[PDB]
């Protein structure tokens, strides 16, 4: 009782005994035919074992876990349309629910009950609508006054991140960067407002800076913006990037001045999949009064229903994510968010602590307001040390970690540090399993007796 | 002897709809105050998503809302997986590459390189952005080069739009040309598009499965049209496909229809990987057809997540899970299996659309079906004397979960009130007979009013 | 390669892109041959989709809900028939252990370990037993006093539920009603009397109407019943439908004297599946003592092994119901059972003063003792409304809700009125839901220029 | 240290606690709650000492499903059928289902939507056929002047309990055929002989209970034709089809027993046997419109519109229908054909292997459900030290129940021992159902005294 069809994938067929498996997945066509379900989800779920957990990925800022309850929450809804809001109109609320409550995280004076504000992938798309809505509020006001509106620039330190370089070149509007100095680790205001003019749309302040982990003065910069504006008329806005702080702030430090309670502040954007607690895909942006959501930027749609009314750059998309994020608010309130933003500092803290102990390295900073830092070899130690910490990192990887080593943004260019990042899910017994590992890689490349190729190169 | 005082706040021992939190309302402007258990959360949270049309029954959306269970489960298990961290996960990287490299041999690209030249979007929205943003690009190079003004451009397309192309408008301040629909033109008219090109024109832009008509804008006459203009001016005004819908059918059902890279103005198109392309919401694609249609502004790089990570795009963290869907798709069905799947889906449109015509209330707009959905319109004669409109039809419908959605056609014929239907994977033969059984009990009801519905009496 | 069997339903085969699909499901006859498991899963699960939600279904008093601790335990008894008792005696002790909860509950004095009762498959068997076991108690009586007993009859409420039809249409016993008024809402033992004879086997009142959502007096019949057959010698007893109220009575209201606490209170029955916080599919009938259960309607079995004896109408039957019945009780308890009809009344409560509070409403009782309440027209309202409250529920079926309208019974057969159930797992947030579709729904009806049919209609 | 560790907190090992030290409340409702894990414990721990249903060989009812129809019923626990204004496609299902059903009968309705009725067994689907009948018999019997206060049915002693019930709870007269070695199954002529002007209906039964053989219907229906004849009592017959309403027509297309018979107006089969469904599930179909009396329909006003159903029970569980239909368009009939033909296939293996052994002897040669009966061989009983009821026992010790009984009136002396063959019993199974008996019979001729059954048979 032989079975013919055996390799050519029947019914009998086990994955690993058919002709499709002695193939090679397909690279530049579409297969001719189909093959068994079995099969397939073999050679794509094959591919992802070759690279990096993601709970031992210390590199990325976003979300690599949430409960069980949250996770069937969301894997329930992996074929809704949120943009289908005639069809789904209690999610449309929920997300509107959610704005709210992101607005008055952040103290909104905003008295309307449904306050302004926009779904959003992730800080990227959040940032640029932020952007263009100072854009445009800059362009109507400069028509009004008789000036001239076709040079825009904006303000930011050089540790910012790659979307607002996507924003200056997408829509053709110049960056003005802040460099970042050893006196100066984060934005200066009176180094940016040096660069600010009248074609000044708005100036982008950082709380959670992706290279070093720190927040930019925002209350300093509310205050030398300030006079600023009341000496030249420029009316120069601010905008908080808070990509990654905006979920820590509220919680840790409630009394710390970054937020609409600011006169310039006239808008702020987060990214919900970092620490917001959402798995990828979650992006929040809001501001302080309708007035400063241009009218020009609102949009409306009549073949789903009756009719909807959408800010933002995408349009169909997944709503799993406002799902998981309503569910955080709920399941964990102020109290949650606080102990588990808590633990995560206190885990980085530590880290952070140890790491510091260490003969080759030292500490970018003092202080640890979110929870990631950097930190770099001890000068004296580089000078006669045969590795770098690019090294380091490829010991690391070699046990599944991911701790990224790179060069800070400019002036500070020949630094070459490295980046823990805690999120939640990482215990404190994960960071004793990492500083062991960190120790003991140590100890291994100290035996090293001739430079490594990435030391030779920092020899100039 | 055994009461539980802590039953009703919340303890190990409470069930859901026994606690004092379900007396409660959901939160709509602040955060709570403090947790809930993760049972009561998740209650709170999902039962709000009970009252609202179920997504196979939406007929009104283009997005997939099946899958088959390997991919759904294959897509669930990569939930935490951020796909912009290319270092730490280079397969998914080297994956989303695959794909594009087979759509965009799908389209018939003649490039050479191994690694084609496209980018993956959260949706069409995305996708159509980067397009045309590119062809803006390449349009400000070609007048800079030649001293020509480059500060007021414009681009051409049907009034049959779907609003990300407004976006586009507005969003970045480019002038939108619209070209009217007629009964006598149901399509983009090359002629009647080639009036409004001139050297400020970027490009034109042609739709494959128009969403409020389903029908396909004649590409390649367009393309004829437009050598000929280029030819006399020398404007170099190129064609992007906006393929949203078509994408994914024309390959499969209609090989030789000529309409993508084939043709010498075709320099790039766009789908919805999340339509039919069979995958879940969170999926688009963008071909050009070579490498020196992308401009290298549009193209950028990100230093600490790892060693490089390049990519273009508007969005940057995001859902990996699509790509492996998408991947998953191309393995499991093939092209034959791609091809059975829209064949089915036309199949079934074209049945409905057959019963449809029979009714004596209806007519349909269109005689050919080339795309999984059709429009359809009340008989004029039967218009004048019935008391209802085809909104009323639609609440009918949605007494029975049906979303079936009434509008207005675009420019011209905008006194024409439509109702479409959309047979997406997973809507079946029976599910259409349940469908038009509903139809033909709700016309019943319907023809036994004596007075006119409201809508019945806006319009007239 | 291509697979040529793709579309007959193979190894390879999708769903929708096979033939099966394109066919419609069977209406007349079983299919020549058989399909794929995926496929027929398909077919049939599609159809259950355009209908009703259980949770969103208002108009029923079975269980919509079970922890998911319930759901398992039930789930994996798919298999086992309860009747096999000699195979399964665990659990014909279990369903014996239920009976007895049940009998303590309404205060059995009953001497004996195993109470007098038996299980039902919901009210409809359990009434009937009790009627029956009525009906041949009172053959037994007239026997001995040499009387006829060849014209039967009983005495119930209009209010009664369509089982009562059921039993004297099925058995040719005489019913006779006693009809509702504004003045007695429910069944007055002084006009109840006077329809009692000799040849009245039980007077039957109601615990939770389902027409009205209220209580017949109980006591107050009893002690008119004690005085009429002091008088008459004819031995009228009293069987409690206590379908609803069963469960709700015991844990918020313990001190009404109801059952069989009462002398003339020989029988009682309830419904499972609905208070009693099961899945459908359980009701129980409990007698007084063993002497009120007729010897003639017990029942010995042979082929099973040893003996098995049955009381019922039913024989073969799933047994998990008596899992999650038996469950309940253990999870539960006095206090859980309390505490969750405390939530279905407050909430029930809650909604019946929010409709008070409408402009149209009026509500049938100002006391809510079960968690349901029915309300009608402001009749000043109604004669100028240009709507029905079947329109209403039309309008609420639009957003997936179920609450129905039907006119009440005898007397006051001209009363449309409107019935909202509030069931376990229906939380005050899923009730601010449902009042602010009814306010929305409100506000479109105002608008209607011309009557509706079904407000035609009533002028009559 | 968590101090309410033993009192049910989030810490808790359920088998560390109070409660799992305290018995199951058997007279009253606990005062207070437990966790979901504990109690879920105690209630699932109870139904371990049991048979397994898959071993329960005593049962006719339906213990596999495959994953796909488990999963597609479990997904259905919480919807009620009774309110099919809220679920009006399951509502076309279920008469979908009995459409499919009243054609595998050969119905000769020419009515889209077949005339018959959902029953939760072949207990409710029997009595609406008997009640169908006698309201049909009343109807005719005042037309004629004639009296309808004593009305009577005629059924073999191998009669399924729900009959009995049916007697006793609607005070019908039940007329019992006795069984014979000469006559294994209802005799046609024995049974006309109890009939008159007062017997509502005669109940042929495919599928014996005790037996496993089928009474025959068309020598029913062709004596039945000329008693109807010569007296005018027009009496029908009312299949009750429990078992072989799900073999017959599939694997005896050819048998006349159903709608193809004159007086055949009414069959009942239980859906949940060889249906092929998990418990709950019963049919009756009758052969046109006009057989089933007006008075048995009723309508109600306050789940929806309007709702008009014919049966005993009303709120029920809906995940039967779903399961019924699935199975009808996952297997069709040459599925169905196959699942039959499998299990007849097994019964007939066991029932000649049984055979073979000395001690027993069958009651019938011919197998034509998928179950048969045995007995002792009369000469080894008589010497023998042990009954069958002993037997039972030895199995049982291996987690089977095969049941040891007597059979009914007349052959009341005869113990016998019954196997039934379901979807999920395997040819693998059945060998080792087999080696078990042997293993049992071979310790059981150890004995040196009888048994105590043994004894009670002397």
């Amino acid at each position: 009782m032989e079975d013919l069809n055996f390799r050519k994938g029947d019914a009998k067929t086990d994955v690993f005994g058919s002709d499709r498996m002695l193939q090679p997945s397909p690279v530049e066509r579409i297969p001719d035919g189909p093959t068994t379900p079995e099969v397939a989800y073999q050679m794509v779920k094959d591919e992802t074992f070759a690279q990096t957990q993601p709970r031992l990925n210390l590199a990325t800022f976003v979300t690599t876990y949430m409960d069980d309850y949250a996770t069937k929450l969301m894997n329930e809804a992996i074929n809704i349309n949120y943009i289908d809001e005639t069809e789904y109109p209690r999610i449309a609320v929920m997300n509107g629910k959610c704005i709210n409550i992101v607005a008055n995280l952040w103290n909104s004076p905003e008295k309307d009950t449904w306050k302004t504000g926009a779904l959003a992938i992730g800080s990227s798309e959040a940032c640029m609508l932020g952007g263009v809505a100072a854009w445009l509020r800059w362009r109507k006001k400069r028509q009004a006054q008789g000036k001239p509106f076709d040079k825009p620039n904006f303000v930011i330190s050089t540790g910012f991140q790659v979307v607002w370089e996507k924003f200056a070149q997408l829509w053709q509007i110049e960056m003005r960067e802040v460099p970042l100095t050893l006196e100066k680790t984060t934005l200066d205001p009176e180094e940016a407002l040096k660069m600010c003019d009248e074609n000044t749309i708005c100036v982008v302040p950082i709380q959670g800076v992706t290279w070093t982990g720190l927040n930019d003065d925002v209350e300093a910069l509310d205050k030398a913006l300030d006079a600023y504006n009341a000496k030249t008329g420029y009316d120069i806005p601010i905008h908080v990037d808070a990509a990654s702080g905006g979920f820590i702030l509220p919680f840790l430090y409630p009394d710390t001045k970054w937020d609409f309670r600011l006169k310039w502040v006239l808008s702020i954007s987060v990214s919900g999949h970092k620490f917001g607690l959402v798995y990828p895909g979650l992006g929040w942006v809001c501001w302080k009064g309708k007035e400063y959501l241009p009218e020009e930027m609102s949009f409306s749609v009549n073949y789903l229903g009756a009719n909807i009314t959408q800010v933002g750059l995408n349009f169909s998309r997944p709503a799993a994510q406002i799902l998981g994020q309503y569910y955080q608010f709920i399941r964990l309130g102020f109290q949650g968010y606080k102990e588990v933003q808590y633990n995560s500092l206190q885990i980085a803290k530590y880290i952070h602590g140890e790491i510091a102990k260490m003969a080759p390295f030292v500490n970018y900073s003092e202080n640890v307001v979110n929870p990631l830092f950097i930190w770099y070899l001890k000068p004296e130690y580089a000078k006669s040390a045969k590795w770098t910490l690019y090294d380091l990192q490829d010991k690391l990887s070699q046990h599944g970690w991911m701790v990224p080593a790179y060069t800070l943004p400019s002036k500070l260019e020949d630094y070459v540090v490295m980046r823990v990042v805690v999120r939640q899910g990482f215990s404190r017994d994960m960071a004793d399993m990492l500083l062991g590992d960190i120790k003991n890689a140590i100890a291994e490349l100290e035996k090293l007796d001739f430079p490594t190729p990435t030391r030779m190169a920092q020899e100039k």
